[PDB]
């Protein structure tokens, strides 16, 4: 296992007051050596309740976050729990939510999971093994649900919280957290980490990606704190890399098409050894995100 | 990618009159070695045309098999195609099938099918690559298929071959088929390939495929010859390696249970060493098999 949930262990960091990041207490070493870390989350409290961001993909994680969030939100209520995409590791936990918590996620995380949970889980037992706690995973969709394209606020008392969808990601129901007063914007999935760490496009939805995260890039003000989903909190310049990366990987997939080559021949030409560094990169680059663009562009 | 199905060139070897396997050209090799083989199928040809076993993963192995076909069968028509199971690796090709030829499968390969298939390609492409024609595949059902527990004959012309549902193995819609004249028999993934490799437990269900091994070892005869999903082929004693893996694993794991063992526990106590071998008995045994069967077993 490239990643043992079972070994991931939960620290708090306040980026703010009232702000915090759930970090694994590896990830900052992990993503300086371009390593694989386990996913980050958050918790946002007003004055009258606190929003936690992620809910993790078991029990013994969400346990680990909802101690900290005790500790953070000092006994307030936990109000709303997000998850920024369907993925089982920022999103599983929903079923150990209790009330008052409304869980807020896109209308396509929804659909997924309740037409595919059960594949879902499938996939993340093959990929992260047993015994991990998924097998304890049952259906825990969304209270309140973000349509394709939309937006909604959420006022916990003194501050309200923007829950955005920019766009296609990752998966096409991928909503940002955006907290104005503090300025911190987590991505979820659509943000990995720092450099090295690459996007995964895994539907070789590029040209979308692309869009979605200049339109980040754009809105975000130049003192914002990014909270990635795989990774430790970012400067804004941070997300510099994944551009340059996709649009490196862009000019050079639509020149190939140009030219007429074949995929292989893409591959082969495209090896961009200046964005190197990550320890996934001889996977997620050539044998995931080059050929999936050049099947898609294939069609654009 | 621990198995490129770029790589993989199909072989033929003929196991008797009219009865042919189509095996890697590396299976040999890799079998030996303890490795990871690509799929295996087969042909068999009657007087009256022939039955092709497994359509494959992509164009370029179904184009491999199919050339193989036209000079086994030596002009004859392709009157059926078997899935063994649901997996992608055993039945993507259907799509590339020409009149006349039916496909044999299970009602569960067709109702997966029909809800799944676009996540099973998605998950196919993140473990086995992208590019590696996955991403051309539409759905192809059966137009003959086997309700759960069923069998079929199928009669070729001089020879009948019985496919045979004998209970839950990997899918739950896992066909065998027997061709008892020349005492040949395909199992797809439910038997892997012979010793050292492991039974794969991906649902856990270890008491259901020991029994459903154990009825498939007391239908042969002594003198049979297996065909398994992912080897060449193997006697019939060769199944004594798997039955007694899992019979060891249920022991050990309701031992464990008994005395009120924890799954950590468990796993740290079914070492198991004199099963090893297997290039991935460090993932398939302490991470999916053991906690699998203990979690499938905690509530009996
Ligand atoms: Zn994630
Ligand atoms: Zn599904
Ligand atoms: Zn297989």
């Amino acid at each position: 296992l490239i990643l043992d949930f079972n070994k991931v262990q939960m620290r708090s960091q306040q980026l703010a007051p009232g702000v915090y990041a759930h970090l694994p207490a590896d990830s900052a070493e992990l993503n300086a050596k371009g390593g694989v870390a386990g996913t980050s989350g958050g918790l946002i409290v007003g004055t009258r309740g606190a929003m936690l961001i992620e809910t993790m993909l078991n029990r013994r994680l969400f346990d680990q976050v909802q101690a900290l969030a005790k500790k953070e939100a000092l006994g307030l209520p936990l109000l709303y729990a997000v998850n920024t995409s369907y993925h089982g590791d920022h999103s599983y936990g929903n079923m150990y939510l209790k009330a008052p918590t409304r869980v807020i996620q896109s209308t396509k995380t929804r659909d997924y999971v309740d037409g595919h949970l059960a594949d879902d889980k499938a996939f993340m037992v093959k990929n992260f093994g047993a015994g991990r706690g998924v097998e304890q995973i049952t259906a825990r969709t969304g209270d309140i649900l973000v349509p394709p394209g939309g937006r909604v606020s959420v006022d916990l008392g003194g501050k309200t919280v923007e829950i955005i969808d920019f766009g296609f990601a990752q998966t096409g129901g991928d909503l940002f957290v955006w907290e104005p007063q503090s300025k911190v914007m987590w991505t979820g999935n659509a943000v990995v980490a720092s450099k090295p760490a690459l996007p995964w496009l895994l539907d070789g939805k590029l040209v979308e990606t692309l869009a979605t995260l200049q339109k980040v890039y754009d809105f975000l003000p130049p003192d914002a704190t990014i909270v990635p989903g795989h990774g430790v909190p970012m400067a804004r310049e941070g997300l510099r890399w994944h551009l340059d990366y996709l649009a490196a990987v862009q000019a050079g997939v639509k020149d190939a098409l140009a030219r007429k080559l074949s995929l292989e021949q893409t591959v082969t030409e495209l090896k961009m050894p200046e964005f190197r560094g990550y320890v996934l990169f001889d996977f997620v680059h050539p044998d995931l995100n080059v050929p999936a663009a050049y099947e898609n562009l294939y069609f654009q």
